[PDB]
């Protein structure tokens, strides 16, 4: 079940521009939006990219709400501020970015949770 969904992924040294927002439920929100547009991409973790970004990274994380083994990489829509959990874990998928034309090297296909 789910939505199936596709993004491009972006260089967090070509998008200029991280963060959707400066609070966590706000770029939380303007992601789900970027997505609803698809004017959304997507950036890897890796070990220096926080400290480059602006502030409430979004992350993805492959759903910890289930108890199964038999499916792609589901993700869900999530934010922090310092990063305090999730990005600093191995769940986790990428961090949401605004896409301003930064020119993709890949695209990352997840699901997305839709109740009804």
């Amino acid at each position: 079940g789910h939505v199936q969904l596709s993004l491009p992924v972006l260089q967090v040294r070509d998008v200029l521009v991280r963060g959707f927002g400066d609070s966590v439920e706000e770029a939380l929100s303007e992601a789900r939006e970027h997505l609803k547009n698809g004017t959304c991409g997507l950036v890897e973790l890796e070990k220096g990219v926080l400290p480059q970004l602006e502030q409430p990274y979004v992350f993805i994380k492959r759903s910890d709400a289930l108890s199964t083994n038999h499916g792609h990489k589901v993700v869900e829509l999530v934010a922090e501020m310092d990063g305090i959990q999730y990005g600093r874990s191995g769940i986790t998928l990428g961090v949401l970015v605004p896409h301003v034309g930064e020119t993709p090297i890949a695209y990352r296909n997840v699901l997305l949770r839709k109740n009804g």
